[PDB]
This record gives structure tokens, sequence and C-alpha cells, in this order.
């Protein structure tokens, strides 16, 4: 299988944190010279398939704003999934931590388009993410943006995908179809998407402040949704809430998020 390489190819440099079935390390493909991210499975888990579920995945997408699978290493333990190295890491924490001098309006523009054109992407395939939050979008220099931590991504027959009885999700990313019934669909990353960009305009701040989890999904019922954050273009939020209509098809495609922040992020180049 043509993804498949030899362990002995990579030297692991430093441990970088943020596994979620096994550490996760900088390390260098030797021959190549590259710096990449590499993915361990702890031999001592059952969470093999889903592991490897995310390989699989991997290797069915490509977009300049999709972190990208190098090859893997799974004829035997410890298992490895190779992925390209992103400098800054996670968004959120890029977020909260950068020189809002240098990453202004223009820039949080710039990384909406660039998740957006992700996201346009997998629509057109008919994949769906599951999991789209600044703590799963990764940065490089110059604030390029990618979505990445495929684990939960799939690819589906028809416009629906049901989790299993038992899954849990992260609520205040997640739209009310899915908490009430566990349906994901494309207009579920939408939802998630929405989310994500109130991350984006306040620089990583938490959702839905100070309200109470097991309260959320009822206060959706209802039609409360996040106010607009302070800076927050009007055009932006409207987006947002369009995103967080309660029904998924009320929401906007990824097609026409895209086509709109690529309006916005030009004209704001002049
Ligand atoms: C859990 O899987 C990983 C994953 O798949 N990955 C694939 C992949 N590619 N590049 C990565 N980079 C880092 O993990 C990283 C972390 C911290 C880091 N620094 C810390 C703080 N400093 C500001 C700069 C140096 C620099 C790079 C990852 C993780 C994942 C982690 C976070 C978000 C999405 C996915
Ligand atoms: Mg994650």
């Amino acid at each position: 299988d043509k993804w498949e390489m030899e362990r002995t190819d990579i030297t692991m440099k430093h441990k970088l944190g943020g596994g979620q079935y096994g550490e996760v390390y900088e390390g260098v493909w030797k021959k190549y010279s590259l710096t990449v991210a590499v993915k361990t499975l702890k031999e001592d888990t059952m969470e093999v398939e889903e592991f490897l579920k995310e390989a699989a995945v991997m290797k069915e997408i490509k977009h300049p704003n999709l972190v990208q699978l190098l090859g893997v290493c799974t004829r035997e333990p410890p298992f490895y999934i190779i992925i390209e190295f992103m400098t800054y890491g996670n968004l959120l924490d890029y977020l909260r931590e950068c020189n809002r001098q240098e990453v202004n309006a223009v820039v949080l523009l710039y990384m909406a388009t660039q998740i957006s054109s992700a996201m346009e992407y997998l629509e057109k395939k008919n994949f769906i993410h599951r999991d789209l939050a600044a703590r799963n979008c990764l940065v490089g220099e110059n604030h390029l943006v990618k979505v990445a931590d495929f684990g939960l991504s799939r690819l589906m027959t028809g416009d629906t995908y049901t989790a299993h009885a038992g899954a849990k999700f992260p609520i205040k990313w997640t739209a009310p179809e899915s908490l009430a019934y566990n349906k994901f669909s494309i207009k579920s990353d939408v939802w998630a998407f929405g989310v994500l960009l109130w991350e984006i305009a306040t620089y990583g701040m938490s959702p839905y402040p100070g309200i109470d989890l097991s309260q959320v999904y009822e206060l959706l019922e209802k039609d409360y949704r996040m106010e607009r954050p302070e800076g927050c273009p009007e055009k932006v939020y409207e987006l947002m809430r369009a995103c967080w209509q309660w029904n998924p098809s009320d929401r906007p495609s990824f097609a026409e998020i895209h086509q709109a922040f690529e309006t916005m992020f030009q004209e704001s180049s002049i």
C-alpha cells in the first residue's frame, strides 16, 4: 500500500503534547531532511480502530488547507501516522497569544476564507468533519491555517451520518440535531464553523461564557444564540447567525460561505 513506510526512516525529536490515543511527536523524516508530526498509538488501547480510521480518511482528501498526510507505519506496533509539521500549533492558543496589530481584522477574514475553502472542498466530496473548532485547526507561517484532527471525519453515503449509541460531543460546538439525535451532516459542520468564527472574532474566548453546559441545548431550542462579539463586522455576524439556524437546511452551504469570505477578504485588501 503506497502510504506505508519504514519506521526507521523517522527519528523522534520532541514530544508535542495534545494527543488523544498516544503521544504526538515532532520528528524528522531523515532522507528528506523534513520535520514532520508523528501521531502514535499507545500499544495498550483498544482504540486501534479509531486511530486507523483517521489514517484511512487522510488518504482520501487533499487540499492546501487540510493538514496533509505524509505516510503511515501500520504493519505492527507502535502505530504511526505521519503528517506535515505546522510550526505554530493550535489555532485557539494562537489567537489567545498573538499580537493583534499583526493578527488584525484583515487576518481574521483571511483565516475564515482558508477554513471555508477547506470545508467547501469537503462538502463537494460529500465528507463531514464533525470536530471543527479552533482547538482542532493548526497554524503555519503567515497566518496559514489548516483544518486538522480527522479522526471523526467520514465519507457519507447519503446526506446524513448518525453516530452510534453512547457517543458524546462537545456541547458548545455541536448542532442541536446532533446533540439531540446524533445526526450529522454537512450542515452540522456549518453550525460548528459558525462557532469557530465566534472563536476567531473573540481571539479564542470560550463560547457561551459562564453558561452551564447542561442548559445550552435548551437555550438553543428557545433561539438563544451568542451575541455579536466586540469589533465583529456586521456581515460576519450575519453569517455566524445563518450558520446557527435551527433547521439544518436553512444554514448556508460552505460554497456560499467561502464565496462571501472571499469577497470580504478582497475588499478589505484595499
Ligand atoms: C491531536 O492531533 C494533533 C495532530 O494531528 N497534529 C498534526 C500536526 N502537524 N503539526 C502539528 N503541530 C503541533 O503539534 C505543534 C504543537 C505545539 C507547537 N508549539 C507549541 C507552542 N508554540 C506556540 C509553538 C510550538 C508547535 C506545533 C501537529 C499536531 C493535533 C493537535 C492540535 C490540533 C489539531 C491536531
Ligand atoms: Mg483534538
